[PDB]
């Protein structure tokens, strides 16, 4: 049926940097309306890649640099996860991968070259705990943030944060939430065409 709803999520860092999802975040990645998850990578905890699995049947997980424990339980995979992946959904191809291979990381100019060698419409990419939303000749970059709040140096008590992508024929209605202060905040952004 009519549109998808989905999940950008990564940088949990679970066990090392972080125990747990936030509770506050809870029933909103339990709802029945996403049909995809795509995960920029270290998640680190087999408990939370089955996790992930288990949301729904469309579940993407891409490798990170601390990626040292988890197992792809995909058949064909023997237990890799892939570097990246492409995936059509809807009316758009998405790019996704850590991040890490971007150098400078996180430089636009550089995302870009990503994105046309991928060849997509929407560039996932996660590593730096930068939350980010920018749209660059008609190409969307996304980063989701860590998903827990876990720490990097590359952006010092970036808050839990993830994104919602609402994908209905040329409309993208972008959700992007963060945990602050104990309080979860929306941010939307939309696109189209």
């Amino acid at each position: 049926d009519f549109g998808d709803l989905v999940l950008l999520i990564g940088d949990l860092k679970i066990p090392y940097g972080a125990k747990e999802l936030p509770s506050n975040f809870r029933e909103l990645l339990a709802t029945d309306k996403i049909n995809y998850v795509l995960c920029t990578g270290n998640v680190c905890s087999q408990e939370y890649v089955e996790m992930l699995k288990n949301i729904t049947k469309n579940v993407y997980i891409v490798s990170g640099d601390l990626d040292s424990a988890i197992f792809n339980p995909d058949p064909e995979s023997n237990g890799v996860f892939p570097e990246y992946v492409v995936v059509q959904i809807g009316e758009f191809k998405i790019g996704l991968m850590h991040g890490n291979q971007v150098l400078p990381w996180d430089d636009p100019g550089s995302l870009e070259q990503w994105q046309r060698r991928l060849d997509c419409d929407i560039l996932v990419t996660g590593h730096t705990h930068k939350l980010r939303v920018f749209e660059k000749n008609g190409k969307l970059f996304l980063n989701p943030g860590t998903a827990t709040g876990a720490f990097s140096a590359l952006t010092p008590d970036a808050p839990p944060s993830f994104m919602l992508m609402a994908l209905q024929g040329n409309k993208v209605v972008l959700y992007v939430y963060d945990l602050r202060d104990g309080k979860t905040n929306v941010a939307m952004s939309e696109f189209s065409k």
